[PDB]
């Protein structure tokens, strides 16, 4: 076929009832995902191919950086609870991998305080049963799944994208392929 099972996907022999739609997982310390936030915006040129009614769901894993690792992922569940993704997840890339001024829990209140987030706003969320709970969400749907790897992308807790299988050479193409594979995944 065009698209085959091991190819631009693998498929969970072990599939995962009422997962979110399509389930992105993330680590601020992996440098895949600062390329696929950074330079290719995997996210949104998914976005852009998915059909109407379809939801994107991103979380963050705890398997990288040790103590920082689980901090960024309460950090990314503030983000979520707040609203406010779109405002951190630029400066956190870049404040764990480029400029590496993230090493501490403080230094990444300092992203949320200079993206305007106010410091009462952000040590309420951070210290909420509402973000504790979305914690437990975020470890949860990547124990659900296998995970021992990011960037990766499920969708209807079945499939899996295996961009191992796309051409490099260019970057756009490699995007729109990847976008292209979920699109026909999700319609599967």
């Amino acid at each position: 076929a065009q698209y085959e099972d091991g190819k631009q996907y693998t498929t969970l022999e072990k599939p995962v009832a009422g997962a979110p739609q399509v389930l992105e997982f993330f680590s601020f310390f992996c440098p895949h995902c600062y390329q696929f936030e950074e330079v290719l915006h995997i996210s949104d040129n998914v976005k852009k191919k998915l059909p109407e009614g379809v939801k994107m769901t991103k979380y963050h894993v705890n398997f990288m950086g040790g103590d920082l690792g689980k901090d960024l992922t309460q950090a990314w569940a503030v983000a979520m609870a707040l609203g406010v993704e779109d405002k951190v997840t630029v400066p956190l890339f870049e404040g764990v991998q480029k400029t590496q001024t993230i090493r501490s829990a403080s230094d990444i209140r300092d992203v949320f305080i200079n993206a305007g987030i106010k410091g009462e706003e952000y040590d309420a969320a951070w210290n909420s049963f509402v973000v504790k709970s979305l914690v437990a969400q975020q470890e949860k749907a990547a124990a659900d799944v296998q995970l021992r790897g990011v960037p990766a992308m499920f969708v209807n807790g079945k499939y899996q994208l295996n961009p191992q299988g796309m051409d490099t050479s260019n970057m756009d193409v490699f995007v729109q392929q990847y976008a292209d594979t979920v699109k026909y995944l999700s319609e599967k």
